[PDB]
């Protein structure tokens, strides 16, 4: 009816905590000893997978599903606006990790995922794995500024516009 379906809901807020303990990793990867920083890109990379296949799983959820009615109504081109702002997130986000990925499996080396061993090239390929590093870095750097838009444009239209844009998007009935 007038809320994202409880899975949509699940998973918009799983992949929030996900996303926060994957940028996390990373930024704290240096308040670690060098003995624990396995783990650390461990704990980083299963974050990583998880929100890819998330991200996978949600798309296919907003196909399958209607998207839930703003109250009051948006103008038609508000709507395509935002809802084009959500393919760009889809992309993003899906395009991060993937790079990961390659990153990982060109870097020729024994690497873990949820605490198991992941495929590898059986030889390294150095020009592939320096290019790939500069994409993570960069769409993980747009992925802030990207998700700080959405946030904000969230907090404006439940806070500002008093619409219902938020609480579609909320567990409870408030
Ligand atoms: C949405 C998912 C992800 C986010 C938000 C994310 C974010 C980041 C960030 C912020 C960094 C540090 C970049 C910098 O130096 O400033 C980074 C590095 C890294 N990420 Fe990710 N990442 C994601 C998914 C993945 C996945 C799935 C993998 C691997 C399967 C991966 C592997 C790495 C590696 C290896 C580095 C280290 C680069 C280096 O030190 O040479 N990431 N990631
Ligand atoms: C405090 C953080 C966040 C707030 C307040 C927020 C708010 C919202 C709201 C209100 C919607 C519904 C928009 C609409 O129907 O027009 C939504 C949908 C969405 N959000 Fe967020 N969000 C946050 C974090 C995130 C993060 C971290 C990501 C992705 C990494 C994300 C990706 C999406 C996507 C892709 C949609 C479209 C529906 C879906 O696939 O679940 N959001 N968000
Ligand atoms: C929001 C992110 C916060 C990151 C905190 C990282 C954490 C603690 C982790 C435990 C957190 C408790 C809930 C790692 O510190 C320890 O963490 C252990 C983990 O078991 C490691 O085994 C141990 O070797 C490591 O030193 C603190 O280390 C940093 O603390 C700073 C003073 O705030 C120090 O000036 C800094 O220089 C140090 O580096
Ligand atoms: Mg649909």
């Amino acid at each position: 009816e007038n809320k994202y379906s409880r899975l949509q809901i699940s998973i918009h807020w799983l992949v929030f905590l996900l996303v926060i303990a994957a940028y996390c990793a990373m930024e704290f990867r240096g308040f670690f000893p060098r003995s624990d920083r396995p783990l650390i890109n461990m704990i980083h990379v299963s974050c990583g997978i998880s929100i890819l296949v998330l991200m996978v799983v949600r798309l296919l959820l907003r196909l399958k599903y209607p998207t839930p009615p703003i109250i009051p109504k948006p103008k038609p081109m508000m709507t395509g606006l935002a809802h084009l702002g959500h393919l760009v997130i889809y992309l993003l986000f899906i395009a991060l990790p993937v790079i990961g990925l390659v990153m990982m499996y060109n870097r020729g080396n024994p690497w873990f995922a949820f605490g198991l061993t992941m495929p590898y090239a059986s030889e390294a390929n150095f020009e592939r794995v320096d290019s790939l590093k500069s994409w993570h870095e960069t769409l993980a750097n747009l992925g802030y500024f990207v998700i700080g838009l959405h946030a904000a444009a969230a907090l404006a239209h439940h806070y500002f516009w008093k619409d219902n844009t938020l609480l579609r998007m909320m567990p409870r009935k408030r």
